[PDB]
């Protein structure tokens, strides 16, 4: 079924990278229609369109409780400058949601979100998709009891014969969430996604205290005087020599263990998401 543009009423801006807006889909024209989230492109060159169209196919192929739901596409005369339509998740980003509620969400709740993040990523892996941008600002909160993986604008499908995807011309990169081989060779895989997931679990257990974020720690470790491409040079040598983010204040030592195990230089030694979700649920059972 179709989403017609004249019926999408703008409500509020949500994020720019394209750009995401909260709209009401109101075909009855009486303001009782569904509130939806809508993405469209900012500058519509053929390469960005091609990436957007891929993001749309990927999201459309995913149906999991912890993956944001695709609803449809709104099409357009002359240019066919699509809008992506999705479910609106009303508590917003997990980063912003944890900042607001800080330590008033206990370790048990944090582990419920962690579990659901692993479950979502694991499902993503059974399809041979590499997310590439797992961080708390890219996870969305549906309610107290449920989070979903979002932002698929950077996801790649592995080739049929290879276990990594190599980016030739990197654009915007969240280097502080990156695996060493992604920093050095621009190789991305299930294992690099697991490494990032380690950084997400750190984020969670620091409750997003700013002076504690990944960029902050890593910059203190490399020295705050490093600028541009020298940050990458230094971060790579630091990672090689086993500099890591510390264990956050109050973090249970068994959760810290998972982090450090995700942050292994040897890609083959990082655990799998299936095992992570098993482990994380066992820890929940215990508490
Ligand atoms: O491939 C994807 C996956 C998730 C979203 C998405 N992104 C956002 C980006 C910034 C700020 C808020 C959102 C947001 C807020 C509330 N509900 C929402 N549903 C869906 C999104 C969202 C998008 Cl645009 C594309």
């Amino acid at each position: 079924t179709q989403f017609e543009e004249r019926h999408l009423k703008f409500l509020q801006q949500l994020g720019k990278g394209g750009s995401v807006e909260m709209c009401r889909y109101d075909p009855l024209q009486d303001n009782t229609g569904e509130v939806v989230a809508v993405k469209k492109l900012q500058h519509s060159t053929e390469e960005h369109l091609r990436d957007f169209e891929r993001e749309i196919e990927i999201l459309k192929s995913l149906q999991h409780d912890n993956i944001v739901k695709y609803k449809g596409v709104c099409y357009s005369a002359g240019r066919r400058n699509l809008k992506l339509i999705m479910e609106y998740l009303p508590y917003g980003s997990l980063r912003d949601y944890l900042q607001k509620h800080k330590e008033r969400i206990d370790h048990i709740k944090l582990l419920q979100y962690t579990s659901q993040i692993c479950k979502g990523m694991e499902y993503l892996g059974t399809k041979r998709y590499i997310h590439r941008d797992l961080a708390t600002r890219n996870i969305l909160v549906e309610n107290e009891n449920r989070v979903k993986i979002g932002d698929f604008g950077l996801t790649k499908v592995l080739p049929q014969d290879k276990e990594y995807y190599k980016v030739k011309e990197p654009g915007e990169s969240p280097i502080f969430w990156y695996a060493p081989e992604s920093l050095t060779e621009s190789k991305f895989s299930v294992a690099s996604d697991v490494w990032s997931f380690g950084v997400v679990l750190y984020e969670l257990f620091t409750y997003i205290e700013k002076s504690k974020s990944p960029p902050a720690e890593f910059m203190r470790m490399i020295g705050n005087d490093k600028q541009g491409q020298m940050i990458v040079f230094h971060l790579i040598e630091l990672l090689k020599n086993n500099g890591r983010l510390p264990r956050p204040d109050g973090c249970p030592d068994e959760i810290y263990m998972i982090m450090t195990e995700c942050w292994n230089n040897n890609v083959n030694q990082r655990p799998s998401f299936r095992d992570l979700a098993l482990r994380v649920d066992q820890i929940r059972d215990n508490m």
